């Protein structure tokens, strides 16, 4: 019995188990409860911390994933797959998992927080792309991920209800987070350095720790990759949530508590089957259920509170990939595939606009046709495409990232910007869709140190490169090298300069503007547009 | 007669004339000022449309300028050359029909190709005698037979009472007519050809230019046509009936007066009462709109300009079209506060939006607020240098190189062949500061050839260049197409088209071929901004 794989946190023993990477041991602890299963009359509702257990608890195998909706668009495809639930679903899955070197840190280590992303539908903690023994093991990084409520069961809300109260998702996370606050001195870890970060729907996620005062206590630095709380898809009115909430009861055969009741009587997969037929419009990068604005985590929509916070002892590094929307495209918009080369015509196009944009008027759709046609070459199917691609990332990811940066800048937080931009040699996408969304995470987490995996060597020197800024960043709040001359530096992104770096091959090289023109357009003109039909 | 001199005597429709041997850098030219084509359009026949001119006896002198037509002068900058070279340089008047004649000396022996120049002038002023205007180098150097006319500005030549008999609107581009016919008819005994006739003008002469192509009973009285600088069109060259007939009616309150015993008022009123107060009657604060221009009086312009060259059909017509680099620095300079041509014209976000409201007068608070988003640089919203080059751009934009490129394309696609050009060469001898770039107006030297007169002071180059545009100028007469067809070593210039909307730049380099007409900008004037109207408050 190896004593370096034996823990004692507050709730009992663990033992974990120890794990080869590349160059060395990594103590790992897998499927650790944070919470009392959310099951039965529990769904829906705010987590219960885990009770105490007798004996010594097995933490060497990753736990259920959340009960979610799995896609088959693609079937046995690894590029949608990957993203695919990999252990049983159930809804008893609040567990997370802790990566330490072996052996276990002598001194207090950063920790850094995973929480992953998927729509706020979907994603486990227990993906390869999430793999935490690289960070682990080279960079010497306490790494924490955890499973948290998707779907109906983490985000359908009955607002002011006592028994749907909405935001349980993010309760299970803030749950994760006091736990790690609670325990990780334990395994070596600094519960005074904490680094929460996440990409997409756990950007998001991210995000709102950092809008909601209660989370603020139990961490020091957020990374925001891919995602944000503001924008078009990450929260819902309270209003549009009970609409949602009713559709689906309505759906499913079902005042509050005797609503919420019958709920509670289905079988999951009953839920999930319908949890999709409740959106206002045929969306894409839209999602059913959500964080919603329900005044008690989050006080006011998150403009409302990006406009007004104060962020001064704030570190942020938030990032954009390259292609974001291309992603999305094969996923509802007709004439765009994997297999051939989505080329549109100018029709297409402006069908794929009131898609991606699901919400926008006549006025505004062909305000957004106008903005991104290439007059040049206007019925140029390749340049249709493209551009069909940057409004779906522009409205979602890229632009919201804008104001985000921008909005903590100003309010006196410390915020680093990059956008990512190497396509990965072994990506089982077409070219044409570039570097699509989430496809940096695996280059962050270190997996091209894995030989057998089949990356270039050039980019397990990238990827070396990236787990050195996301640490240091842990670290310190800054992701420059601390001594280290020559890089040239990484700048703080500020409204003044508007700088940001690219994330490549090549070296660090400073950009200034996240697509400023562009991004003024959908932050500035088009909300002016509406708010006037 | 009988001393004088052969060569300088014609006989027109009219009488007889005898003209004057001018001296051109490279020889002589014979040139023929002042012949009247209209009767005077004065008393009664003032609003009215003009009645040709009744013959008279003996032989008419026609070696000076005539008049200028009643119109404004602009004292903004007191003296200085770059607006006292507009100004009228012969006595106001409203006797003031008259055209001018430059011919080869002595006269052609085969049927030469005509050049018709038409004044800008905002539509209330202009001369055809102005220094700028001079073909007598045109004439000598090409061989050229050109012909000018003076046409009535202001409220002479465009207050209206649409529908009304006695002030029907729009006799200023009859004026203009008349005289195209009077080219028909006499132009041969000059040595010019009837069958072989360009029109061409700047500014509102451009806009003038471009409402004879759409207007039919003018259609016979030309071939080809060159709009630099302006076209039908766009915000400013044309008013609906509606508004021509409130400006109208204003006006007469304002000098203080049903439709027939109004104008009879406004007949009695001296004529500078009425420049006086021309400029009252518009509607907002703005620069680029003016007072009293055609208007669409379902006549002369049967629709609208946007609805006639978005039908029509053009397979019979050639037509050269262009701006210069900076075609709106000159507006700023008149009338947005923060300008002048006197210091650098740096300004503030806060002067830029303010000057958004004037550049764009019709704008509803959100077209404004999408023009300022589209011309803000994002990057560097407050500052000074990009915002004062920005405010250059809404104006220039707005006025002429949108409406010319939507001009551009509508015709091409209609069947007509298009040249288009941008003019980027500022002239060694501007009085204008370097902020304002290559302005509005200041081509036309070059294409007359002005340089070629060693006095003016002009470089070499510059004299080269002067050259190089007036053959394509003159061969585009000739032939409909600028392109030399001798020397075709040279770079060749394109037909501008709806796929690949070629255009070339005219500088001290040779021809350089570009694509789109500010593309994605012009985008934005020609079909966003009409649909984000879609408000009801302004007018
Ligand atoms: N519950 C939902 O809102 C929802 C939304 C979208 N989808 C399907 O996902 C399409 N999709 C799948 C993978 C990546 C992006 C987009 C299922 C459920
Ligand atoms: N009566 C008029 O329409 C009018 C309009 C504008 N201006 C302005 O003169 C300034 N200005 C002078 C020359 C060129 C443009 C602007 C005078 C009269
Ligand atoms: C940069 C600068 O000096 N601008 C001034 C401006 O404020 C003033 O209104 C104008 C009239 O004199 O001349 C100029
Ligand atoms: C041009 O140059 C001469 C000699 O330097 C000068 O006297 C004259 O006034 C100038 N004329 C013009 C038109 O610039």
């Amino acid at each position: 019995e190896d004593p370096q794989l034996l823990v004692r946190v507050r709730g009992g023993q663990l033992r974990g188990i120890r794990l080869k990477a590349p160059g060395g041991p990594v103590s790992a602890f897998l499927g650790i409860p944070f919470a009392e299963p959310p099951v039965g009359s529990r769904r829906f509702m705010p987590p219960e911390p885990k009770r105490p257990w007798s004996g010594v608890l097995d933490a060497t195998t990753f736990q259920n994933v959340c009960y979610q909706y799995v896609d088959t668009l693609y079937p046995g495809f690894e590029g949608t797959e990957m993203w695919n639930p990999n252990r049983e679903l159930s809804e008893d899955c609040l567990y997370l998992n802790v990566w330490t070197p072996y052996p276990r840190p002598a001194s207090p280590t950063p920790v850094l927080i995973w929480i992953y992303g998927g729509g706020f539908y979907s994603g486990a903690a227990s993906l390869d792309v999430y793999d935490g023994r690289f960070l682990a093991q080279v960079e010497g990084a306490v790494l924490v991920s955890m499973n948290y409520r998707v779907g109906t069961f983490g985000f359908l809300a009955l607002p002011g209800s006592r028994e749907a109260p909405g935001n349980v998702g993010l309760l299970d996370q803030r749950l994760a987070l006091q736990w790690v606050q609670e325990n990780i001195a334990a395994f070596g870890g600094d519960p005074m350095s904490v680094t929460l970060f996440g990409e997409s729907a756990g950007a998001a996620s991210v995000g709102m720790h950092i809008l909601s005062l209660p989370s603020r206590s139990l961490f020091h630095r957020a990374v925001l990759q891919s995602g944000t709380p503001n924008g078009p898809w990450a929260t819902v009115s309270a209003g549009e949530a009970r609409r949602r909430a009713t559709l689906l009861a309505r759906l499913v055969g079902c005042n509050d508590t005797e609503l919420i009741a019958c709920l509670r009587t289905r079988p999951a997969q009953d839920l999930v089957d319908h949890e999709w037929h409740v959106l206002p419009q045929e969306s894409i990068f839209r999602f059913s259920f959500v964080p919603v604005v329900d005044g008690d985590f989050l006080s006011d929509t998150p403009e409302a509170l990006i406009n007004t916070g104060d962020f001064q002892d704030l570190q942020v590094l938030v990032g954009v990939v390259k292609d974001e929307g291309s992603y999305f495209l094969v996923y509802g918009v007709p004439g765009f595939s994997k297999d051939n080369e989505s080329l549109i015509s100018r029709a297409q196009f402006l069908a794929g606009v009131r898609i991606g944009v699901p919400q926008a008027s006549d006025l505004a759709a062909e305000a957004v046709v106008l903005h991104y046609t290439d007059w040049l070459h206007p019925e140029d199917p390749t340049h249709l495409r493209d551009a069909m691609s940057a409004v779906v990332g522009d409205h979602n990811v890229v632009c919201p990232v804008a104001q985000l940066a921008g909005r903590l800048a100003a309010q006196g937080a410390r915020v680093y910007a990059y956008i990512f931009e190497h396509r990965a040699s072994t990506l089982t996408w077409p070219l044409w869709m570039g570097v699509p969304h989430g496809y940096e995470i695996e280059f962050i987490f270190g997996l091209p140190l894995d030989p057998s995996l089949n990356y270039t060597t050039e980019e397990r020197i990238f990827a070396q490169r990236l787990m050195k800024y996301w640490t240091n960043f842990a670290r310190t709040g800054d992701p420059n090298d601390p001594r280290d001359s020559k890089s040239p530096q990484w700048p703080p992104y500020t409204t003044a300069a508007q700088q940001y770096v690219s994330l490549n091959l090549k070296p660090l090289e400073v950009r200034r503007g996240l697509r400023a023109q562009t991004c003024a357009f959908w932050n500035r003109f088009l909300p002016k547009l509406l708010s006037a039909t």
